[PDB]
């Protein structure tokens, strides 16, 4: 019947155009007055902008809900109570193609892992299409007739997805995020674990209790973790002298020091990609060549510059406590033998997070924390006593204070554990500004 797209934006434009091409009657509604993508819709599509049209939504045979709109909205609740199907664009993609899907979610590392396994598949000779994130709408991936899809899927997208029937699926990790929408970790975990509906194979993280799914006994499962792996699992092996290798069972695969991506969380990301690749048949020799060359993504605990024998790291995309914990632990362990310590810049919009999990790593590895942003007082209350705490009113002042506090073999880390919008346009803006500050140090 009538398909009603609820919420425009990039994915909403993708859904309207896809449904129109396939010969459906499509209407669209959005609360914003003139929504992004107004100029990108075909004329003749009925549009009800300015108000989320409750009457139009109740006229629908099916509603295609933007991931930016909660199913809990009262207008959407009224439709669900009438029995109207509410799905997202990922559901449209699933119906449109039979090709194998590699499905990836998790609180952190989704884009890093999605990019890497996509590169592993491409380098191995697969006609792969990679997307699902903002700006890579999943329906547009059908255009080039790929033989394989690699989808980065958010908890919001998974909430409205059923019977994904992935060739292989993974929840990489979970930590506190997106509770403004999901309410609590219960709702959040349930949303992500929809990625396993009909999954043909499962990869899971041995070291994260919220990764392993409940699936039928016939469903093959393979795990990764940061310990010596069991037979046919992924993990780490240490030589007698301590040298760390990525490994599968008893076989050593590649030294972690031979990767460009650093820190045990990136070792785990690489191992997850090897397991995803094994599930779709990629040869190990090819996967390791891809892995050796992979540089990691911008603003993901990224090396910027060395100034006076102190290395500076941009982790502006560390927008939650779990990401920042990984950054502190990774740099702290890396410099421990040379007796270096971390000077950490923390703060911004804290989103009501529990900052307690940072205390032990700050106490172990940090010589100073410089607090910025609107939730600096709440964060200070949580980390008081763990190490020396300073305040700065601007990012530039924070970088200068960290420079003053550090000596050769220390590192300076911007890993805010917070959203950026109280002082910046985006985490990208915050990271670019950090790089500019570092480049202006003398
Ligand atoms: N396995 C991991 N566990 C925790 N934090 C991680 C992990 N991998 C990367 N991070 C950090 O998480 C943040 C987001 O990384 P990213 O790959 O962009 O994730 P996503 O696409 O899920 O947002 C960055 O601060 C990055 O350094
Ligand atoms: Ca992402
Ligand atoms: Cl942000
Ligand atoms: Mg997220």
């Amino acid at each position: 019947g009538l398909k009603v797209v609820a919420g425009l934006g990039i994915s909403g434009v993708s859904a309207v155009n896809f449904l129109h091409e396939q010969g459906y009657q499509v209407a669209v509604t959005d609360s914003r007055p003139t929504p992004p993508g107004h100029d990108q819709i075909p004329a003749g599509v009925k549009t009800s902008f300015g108000q989320l049209d409750q009457e139009l939504l109740l006229q629908a045979e099916e509603i295609i809900l933007s991931p930016g709109l909660a199913p809990q909205l009262p207008e959407i609740q009224a439709a669900i109570a009438k029995g109207i199907s509410v799905v997202g664009d990922i559901q449209l993609l699933r119906r449109a193609t039979d090709v194998p899907i590699v499905a990836i979610t998790g609180s952190n590392a989704k884009s890093t892992v999605t990019t890497l396994i996509g590169l592993m598949a491409k380098d191995a000779g697969k006609k792969v299409a990679v997307g699902g994130n903002l700006g890579r709408p999943a329906l547009d991936l059908l255009k080039d007739q790929p033989e394989l899809l690699v989808l980065e899927l958010s908890s919001f997208q998974l909430e409205t997805t059923s019977h994904l029937n992935a060739e292989v699926a993974v929840v990489l990790n979970m930590s506190e995020d997106h509770l403004d929408r999901h309410g609590n970790m219960l709702g959040y975990h349930q949303a992500k674990h929809r990625i396993f509906q009909g999954a043909k194979k499962v990869v899971f993280n041995r070291d994260d209790a919220l990764s392993r799914p409940l699936v039928p006994d016939t469903t093959p499962m393979q795990s990764f973790g940061l310990n010596a792996p069991d037979l046919n699992q992924y993990g780490v092996l240490r030589d007698a002298d301590g040298t760390l290798w990525l490994a599968r069972g008893l076989q050593r695969l590649i030294k972690s020091s031979d990767l460009y991506i650093q820190g045990m969380h990136n070792v785990a990301n690489a191992l997850a990609c090897l397991a995803l690749g094994e599930a779709i048949g990629l040869p190990m020799e090819s996967m390791l060549e891809t892995l050796k060359q992979f540089k990691g993504l911008e603003h993901r605990c990224e090396y910027v510059k060395t100034v006076h024998d102190v290395r500076y790291y941009n982790d502006s995309k560390g927008t939650n406590v779990g990401a920042t914990l990984a950054a502190i632990d990774g740099l702290g362990a890396a410099i421990e033998v040379k007796k270096g310590k971390v000077a950490l810049i923390l703060g911004g919009q804290g989103k009501g997070q529990d900052f307690g999990p940072l205390r032990s790593s700050i106490e172990k590895y940090a010589k100073v924390v410089v607090l910025i942003g609107e939730d600096a007082p709440v964060i200070e209350q949580a980390i008081q006593g763990a190490t020396k705490i300073l305040h700065a009113a601007t990012l530039k002042e924070a970088v200068e204070l960290c420079q003053r506090e550090t000596q050769a073999e220390d590192v300076v880390l911007l890993s805010p554990a917070c959203a950026s919008f109280d002082m910046f346009k985006s985490y990208n803006d915050r990271g670019q500004q950090f790089v500019a500050c570092v480049n202006s140090l003398v």
